[PDB]
């Protein structure tokens, strides 16, 4: 129950690619660190960060380039003023920063929860 | 420890933004009890904020993100196997043109 109502926060889902210079030995240490600079970050109720290891291409259905991707990044934030915390948060700034160090681009995309 | 595979589905051309909305519920509704299967999670991508901190990746439309979890190597064996767990992916040849399935590695 405690994951129901955890699943239908507000989400945010991040693919990362890592600095086209920077080692993969690197990447992983400063996802590591990243992790690390989430805790008590205003507003957030919980984060994710994990690898990407396999890039299987024989998908039952027509498969979908999106190039190389090395990691995963996720945030829920519990309500719309604890997103607004955060967004607001010197600390998500100084998160922020170690973000353009390790991370070379980004997407994230606001999800919606069916059930 | 437990296996997690990512994916970004795109709705087929065929199919409107509700049809897909639809399918997903049923394809949710379809893996209870799956053989093998710890949890699958279905979301809408609602949102597509390009205003980023650091650059912006481009990667097309994606309608969906899904997801499974498996609690061993054995579990995710007897899932592969399961004929239930075949029918289920003909629901996803319906209702998914296009996926990318993404292997995760936990770090923490
Ligand atoms: C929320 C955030 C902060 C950042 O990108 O530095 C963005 C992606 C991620 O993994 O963490
Ligand atoms: C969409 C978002 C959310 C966030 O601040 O973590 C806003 C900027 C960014 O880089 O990611
Ligand atoms: C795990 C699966 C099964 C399928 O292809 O139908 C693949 C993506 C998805 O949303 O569900």
């Amino acid at each position: 129950q405690f994951e129901k109502i955890e699943g239908r926060m507000i989400r945010i889902l991040y693919l990362l690619v890592k600095p086209e210079s920077m080692s993969h030995e690197q990447f992983r240490k400063e996802c590591v660190v990243h992790f690390q600079m989430s805790a008590g970050m205003p507003g957030l109720h919980k984060y994710e960060v994990r690898l990407v290891a396999g890039n299987p291409t024989d998908t039952a259905v027509p498969y979908l380039d999106v190039g190389r991707i090395d990691a995963i990044g996720e945030c829920w934030f519990a309500s719309e003023e604890q997103y607004q915390v955060y967004m607001e948060s010197d600390i998500r700034k100084a998160w922020f920063e170690h973000g353009k160090y390790f991370i070379g681009q980004l997407k994230p995309f606001v999800t919606e929860e069916l059930v």
